[PDB]
């Protein structure tokens, strides 16, 4: 054994040790009990960052330590390959985006291995490979024939400078965020998935995942957005009748979660597509201003409620249906044509968007709830103006002294009396579009004939191959400048007829390639039956916040559709969800000559502790703030560089000590440090302790006899396994569980080992300390084992506790006062010369 740690050494030979033993490759054994530990498998970007280091050393923690219990333990790895990054790079250096793809995929796989993450590659799925995307393509015609996927026009934005469509969060005032021209709303047709269809199931089925983060749980129901309100029809007025047609001349409809509040409606608002605002803008040039305004709008949901709030009054005026009142007809730019009935009433004295709304123009607002003897400001919003649970009717009439259930049904009562409303449910939730005007990405299997119409692609054709051999320009998706492609014969007549070339929104690869891991070779479904049943779900999840609302509602929506087809026979894909938080660096940069900044990376980078300059050049830098790791300011630390100078083990545990999982984890040069020298310590431990005797036999069985020093070593022994245990198993607190080891370690320096039992307290001690560290830092601690004992790591298995070193031992004593019935005498006094061990007697 070499005394001093070199892990350029020990690292490989441990990587071929457990490729050989083929430990990781698993297989569907029905003799030891499963365990699915899932990653998010990355998108194929060139190279890992600390991010994906992170994601993936959590995950291998927690596959090796259940691996150790005895579990049969899935870790697949696999590759998010369709999307825009190998586009935009084709577009640079003038190469095709699947051979950019393939290597930064072998490149990147190379970076893994090194890790030593203990993962089965003969489960590794390549996204863009056709024998995956064959089975997306198969499931949409299945579900495209049953109606839950069809077509529809929709609109988007269309830049005319770049030829291409371009999402909400890529428009800026109106202007392409790259070329800067103004973008046009096309309405063309599109495909969607009809996931309103699960919504119900979707959001009850959130109670079943009792382990997952209750906020995760939260973001999912919000954006599910299920109501429970009314629908209500304010007659029109004979003086506003004018250019309405249908039932627009009779009355405007509206839908409100509140219909309790109907006696303190001062005004109804309408989107700017409503046919009242069409009327009421036929010869009003302001209000035709205000409709197109809203129209060239592009405001993205995640900002849509952080926008200004206008609106404009319209002259047209309905009828509250229960007292009476006309109520003006405004044009408000918060309403969404397509999100209910297009129209709302407004209650500002009990809904703060009313509120501000109504006080900006000074529009009236009417009291109709009470909570207690709160004082009722006009002109100051509080909380309890919003309160449903402990509020009364007033300034109601007949429905005064209510609370918000029976005047819930009292005002149902009347709407449907007189025809005038009734309970109606609705959701926020849209429909799923998937239709992406992009080269790189899964074709849709429908074929375009002028005879038979939209026709899904036979499941014998499948699937339609995307060319690998394109290098798109810029000028238009290359899919419909590419006849060799599109040119086809109709598979329902044989006639004339063209491909869609729209391909597919990558989030479809995502949501459901956890399923695939089962069985990757699977060649006549989705999944293998025999694989989906013995694995079933994904015992734990691990994955960053990002992908807390839209993946994760994608991947339970697919789940349900697999189910309802008969592939896999669970409602929920992930039991288990760990939330990885992101990992931030310091940022540096040099004034610019025209009043702006340069970013520098940190790498290029030394610090002299006070000011920083560069490595090369002596040019003092100016350390700016800390974000996280991204190239915009220049800040990433690029994680290969720490793997060539510490090693896989330092950069594990580096990450893993740092901070908890779902805390942010900041870089930090001395952090690496610390976890590099604490590697050389216990090398130098197992070292040492072998250096005076060698190996023995591990203290086992009945503890009487030993020392109170060696017994209150086993005593902490023990301690630090149970503790290390819940952090793994439980709390899922890796930070927390290094430092027990830690513990052991410094008690274990302060305690002669040098006796004959004390030698087999000290093996007892280091075997168990190598098993406790070995999910974080493997490749040391399999050298380390081998080192002191024989048996394969794998087959000791995780640490086992003793629960007799940890009862303490007692001595019963009794304690006379005047013969009638230090330490020992302040537990007497707490109840005087006493006899050693037996006897206490307390002088009176
Ligand atoms: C299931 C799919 C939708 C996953 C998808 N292919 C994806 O997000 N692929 S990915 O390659 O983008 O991320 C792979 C995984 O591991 C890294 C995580 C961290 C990302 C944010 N970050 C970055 C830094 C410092 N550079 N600190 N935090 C990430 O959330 C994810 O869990
Ligand atoms: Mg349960
Ligand atoms: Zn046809």
């Amino acid at each position: 054994m070499q005394e001093h740690y070199q892990p350029a050494a020990i690292e490989p030979a441990a990587q071929k040790k457990w490729d050989d033993a083929r430990i990781s490759n698993v297989s569907e054994d029905a003799s030891k009990p499963k365990y699915y530990c899932l990653s998010m498998f990355p998108y194929p970007s060139g190279k890992l960052h600390m991010g994906h280091v992170r994601n993936y050393t959590i995950g291998d923690v927690l596959s090796r330590f259940k691996l150790l219990n005895g579990f049969n333990v899935m870790q697949p790895m696999g590759w998010d390959a369709f999307g825009m990054p190998a586009e935009n790079a084709a577009m640079k250096n003038n190469v095709a985006p699947a051979a950019w793809t393939y290597d930064n995929i072998e490149y990147m796989k190379t970076q893994l291995k090194s890790l030593g993450f203990a993962v089965d590659w003969e489960r590794e799925v390549a996204t863009c490979k056709p024998e995956y995307y064959r089975w997306e393509q198969w499931l949409f015609t299945k579900l495209f024939e049953k109606g839950i996927v069809y077509r529809k026009n929709g609109t988007v934005n269309w830049d005319p400078v770049d030829q291409t469509v371009l999402a909400n969060e890529q428009v800026i005032d109106g202007r392409g965020w790259r070329s800067g021209a103004l973008i046009e709303k096309r309405e063309i047709p599109m495909y969607y998935f009809k996931i309103t269809d699960y919504a119900e199931e979707l959001l009850n089925d959130l109670d079943k995942l009792e382990h997952w983060p209750e906020q995760v749980k939260t973001m999912q129901r919000n954006w599910i957005g299920k109501s429970r309100g009314m629908t209500v029809r304010f007659a029109v007025s004979d003086d506003s009748k004018q250019g309405l047609e249908g039932d627009y001349a009779k009355f405007l409809q509206v839908y409100t979660t509140r219909p309790d509040t109907l006696m303190g409606a001062t005004y109804v608002a309408v989107a700017a597509e409503h046919p009242l605002a069409t009327a009421a803008a036929a010869d009003k040039p302001e209000l035709q201003a205000f409709i197109a305004e809203c129209k060239a709008g592009s405001v993205a949901e995640a900002d849509m409620a952080t926008m200004e709030k206008k609106g404009v009054p319209t002259g047209r005026y309905v009828v509250n249906p229960l007292n009476g009142d006309k109520l003006e007809v405004w044009i408000a730019n918060y309403v969404l044509w397509g999100y209910g009935d297009g129209a709302v009433m407004a209650v500002p004295a009990h809904d703060e968007r009313d509120f501000e709304f109504a006080a900006k123009y000074n529009l009236p607002k009417k009291q109709v709830i009470a909570v207690g003897d709160n004082a009722f400001d006009a002109n100051r919003w509080q909380e309890w103006y919003g309160d449903k649970e402990n509020g009364v009717l007033v300034n109601s009439g007949d429905l005064d002294g209510l609370d918000f259930q029976t005047a819930f049904d009292a005002v149902a009562a009347k709407l449907q009396s007189q025809g005038a409303g009734e309970p109606k449910t609705q959701y926020r939730l849209r429909d799923w579009g998937i239709s992406r005007q992009r080269y790189w990405g899964c074709p849709i299997p429908i074929v375009h004939c002028e005879k038979c119409g939209n026709v899904p692609v036979p499941a014998d054709q499948l699937p339609v191959v995307l060319p690998e051999n394109v290098v798109p320009d810029g000028m238009g998706s290359p899919l419909a400048k590419m006849p060799e492609f599109y040119e086809t014969s109709c598979p329902c007549c044989g006639g004339a007829a063209k491909r869609e070339t729209d391909t597919m929104d990558t989030f479809i690869e995502s949501s459901w390639y956890f399923f695939r891991y089962m069985s990757p070779k699977f060649s006549d479904g989705m999944v293998s039956a025999e694989s989906a049943k013995y694995w079933g779900a994904v015992d734990q999840y691990i994955g960053g916040i990002e992908h807390a609302i839209l993946h994760l509602l994608y991947a339970r929506f697919f789940t349900k559709l697999m189910r309802d087809e008969g592939l896999v026979n669970v409602d929920e894909p992930f039991e288990r969800l760990l939330t990885q938080g992101m990992v931030v660096c310091e940022t540096y940069y040099r004034e610019n000559d025209k009043g702006g900044k340069d970013w520098i990376n940190p790498a290029d980078v030394e610090l002299t502790p006070v000011s920083a300059v560069l490595k090369a050049d002596g040019l003092p830098v100016v350390i700016s703030g800390t974000e996280k790791m991204s190239k915009s300011k220049n800040n990433g630390v690029d994680p290969q560089e720490l793997i060539n100078a510490y090693g896989a083990d330092t950069a594990r545990l580096f990450m893993m000590f740092a901070a908890p999982p779902e805390q942010s984890l900041e870089w930090s040069d001395s952090g690496v440090e610390g976890a590099h020298r604490f590697l050389r310590r216990l090398w130098r431990t197992v070292y040492e302790y072998l250096k005076q005797g060698g190996a023995v036999k591990a203290f086992a069985g009945n503890q009487d006899g030993l020392s109170k020093e060696l017994k209150d070593l086993r005593h902490k022994l023990h301690s630090t396994t149970a503790k290390v245990s819940d952090d793994y198993g439980r709390r899922q607190q890796f930070n927390t569980a290094i430092a027990a080891v830690m513990e052991l370690l410094n008690q274990y320096d302060k305690t002669d080992t040098g006796s004959e039992q004390g030698r087999a307290v000290a093996q007892e001690v280091l075997e168990a300390a190598v098993r406790l560290l070995w999910p974080i830092v493997p490749h040391i601690c399999e050298t380390l084992w081998s080192e002191l004992n024989g048996a394969k790591l794998w087959e000791a298995g995780w640490p086992t506790v003793d629960e007799a070193a940890l009862v303490k031992s007692e001595i019963e004593v009794m304690v006379q006062v005047n013969g009638k019935l230090a330490d020992l005498e302040a537990a007497a006094l707490a109840n005087i010369i006493v006899v050693p061990g037996r006897l206490v007697n307390i002088v009176v």
